[PDB]
DNA sequence: CTGGGTCAAAGTTCATC
DNA sequence: GATGAACTTTGACCCAG
């Protein structure tokens, strides 16, 4: 079931993840850039729109805006 | 399931945006779309796609991805190089 | 009331022309 | 700039009280 909105770009959600309702996507992304602690950069003003169709433009400022909303790095675990 | 590109019967890599197609037949595709590149035909329309000619004309190629399936509203926006 | 995993099919890269 | 073989990321779907 997907009632929700993603808090961080507003596609459908099953609730939350690592602290915020958010897309398979959004959990996803959050998921492995913290697992393999990557770092992005912005090639733009650190302030790109993240809807469904853009949200894959800019990595920097879609891990910001996850942090934005509240998704907790705490919440990811260690890999299986 | 096929091994073929349905678009110039080269060996495909799998499925791209709904056809299987080599890595040429997608990444044209993709170009095409990404920036709304539009080709003339210099022939009659009806040019042989192969994997040897199918860069010969370009219209023709891409009237063929069309024809084979592969659909535009697969093809993504351009992400941060 | 959300942790985990996969891998098809999206993506990009860059040597070669 | 265009191409295409090789390389990387995404996210729909599945597992589990
Ligand atoms: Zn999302
Ligand atoms: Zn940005
Ligand atoms: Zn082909
Ligand atoms: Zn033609």
């Amino acid at each position: 079931f997907t009632k929700h909105i993603c808090a961080i770009c507003g596609d459908r959600s099953s609730g939350k993840h690592y602290g915020v309702y958010s897309c398979e996507g959004c959990k996803g992304f959050f998921k492995r850039t913290v697992r393999k602690d990557l770092t992005y950069t912005c090639r733009d003003n650190k302030d790109c729109l993240i809807d469904k169709r853009q949200r894959n433009r800019c990595q920097y400022c879609r891990y910001q805006k996850c942090l934005a909303m509240g998704m907790k790095r705490e919440a990811v675990q260690e890999e299986r």
